[PDB]
């Protein structure tokens, strides 16, 4: 609680990524929260400022609020730990894995996550052929992502299109198996808040999503666990669908949400009655 | 080819951790391979010199002659990729995972890689029951590993080498026995061949033998399988993926190493040598996989 146990904090923000302004966005938030709570908490656009300057002016921990390129995929991680920088949310190896959604979803095989069957397709595959036996592997709808816009394919013709444009953004592309009938949701992490899940409806957030508070209870337990065994920690999604059975098949993790003051965290904490500022001084709590 | 085209190139070595001296050896080799080409190359050791010299003193790339420690797990990777600053070798997400026995050990059990079977100790658990059903599941003997060594004989020593410890995570893995051990070094598209690795107690102080002798049909699979074992971690270019085979000739893999040395005595420049590819070639090699 005491603000002065934080020490100097800088709250990383800005970049050179596309989410850039989302980042400034978030950035300035978290900067008014940590602030409001006493904390000696100033920005810090690492696209602006040498990164080195974050030792040399006595930085000894920092609130990554940055989206997208190396604020997220380990490798301004790797930076603040090789400069001995405390940071939020998780290190080197989750934040790449995370990003990853192909070895994501092949951990998740290993150990008990449920996660929609896929295929992968390589560049310069004959993806005519390729499509022919996903199509009969898998049946469809399929989506298609880049392993590290995805694309709804509805018929089989359209299939081959689909590889040949997602090859050419990745040496690998997934081919997933699509759960219909059922429901998309998100599971905010947060230390060990217990925040509500999110119903994602076809753009539309949803809380409360719709579910008996017992399945809730599940769905968030093995939300923590598909995020945990990627070597993510303290913060960040789980995504998943159901079935119309209510079997539950895990998407993706985000280890880099959004801060802005109606992202999903946000509104997810805000919904039982934990506000911006007591949010983000709990998930930098977590560093020290 | 042309030695201008490398521009400006850093040789990272030396660093903090208990392989500093082995980097040491490796960094000074490493340079005088890059100069005797002509290539424009400095020492620079990141325990000594600031990582912003790099971008402010125009270097364009860095050849990775650290090893351990941030020069292998993806600290100094990233680092360099924030500054963009180009380097040899496996970028983040390789370096992090080959250094992660457990999610190595996950994605070769998912992608077909063989490699020996193992159960997890959450300690976690009470240490004397999962030991007893380890070894009724693995058998004898095994190693206790970090997940994120100790070779054990009797089931009755087990219980106090879980004990012992990463922490809250240990991998107890089958030991393979009855064969030998092999390491593929790996640069490119050379064609390397595979090393034999002799424990001094089993050489009538660790030896390594070229020709491996195994039959070349059988080394020709071993080195295509041990790339994919280095690739599907999301490895890249330079390294050496190391395996065991049974008394069958089957194989097992045990881990990858993305910052292999570059000592004379190191497995990469014997294999290079055995092609009849000399030290100064083999650095540009890899440095030329940057371009």
């Amino acid at each position: 609680i005491d603000p002065k146990r934080f020490g100097k904090v800088a709250v990383l923000f800005g970049g050179e990524s596309a989410e850039r302004e989302v980042s400034l966005t978030s950035g300035r938030l978290v900067l008014q929260g940590l602030r409001d709570a006493g904390i000696d908490a100033h920005p810090f656009d690492p696209a602006e400022r040498p990164l080195s300057a974050l030792k040399d002016e006595g930085f000894v921990r920092a609130f990554n609020a940055l989206h997208g390129g190396y604020g997220e995929n380990g490798q301004i991680q790797g930076a603040l730990d090789f400069y001995g920088i405390r940071y939020t949310g998780s290190g080197v190896l989750g934040s790449a894995l995370g990003l990853d959604k192909f070895r994501t979803k092949l951990v998740w095989q290993q150990t008990g996550v449920p996660t929609p069957p896929f295929e992968t397709v390589m560049r310069g595959d004959d993806y005519a052929a390729r499509a022919t036996d996903i199509v009969a592997k898998l049946g469809l709808p399929l989506f298609v992502k880049p392993a590290s816009a995805v694309l709804k394919v509805k018929t089989a013709d359209a299939l081959p299109a689909a590889l040949s444009e997602a090859a050419t953004h990745d040496k690998i592309v997934i081919v997933e198996k699509s759960i219909e009938g059922g429901g998309e949701y998100t599971a905010c992490i947060a230390g060990d808040l217990d925040l509500p899940l999110i119903k994602i409806v076809p753009t539309q957030y949803l809380i409360p999503c719709g579910l008996p508070a017992e399945q809730e209870t599940e769905l968030k337990r093995i939300a923590r666990r598909a995020f945990d065994v990627l070597g993510c920690t303290d913060w960040g999604r789980a995504d998943f669908m159901l079935d119309a059975a209510g079997n539950a098949y895990f998407l993706e993790v985000n280890t880099a949400p959004g801060m802005t003051d109606h992202s999903l965290p946000p509104k997810a904490a805000r919904s039982i009655g934990i506000g911006y500022s007591e949010l983000v001084v709990k998930v930098l709590s977590l560093t020290l």
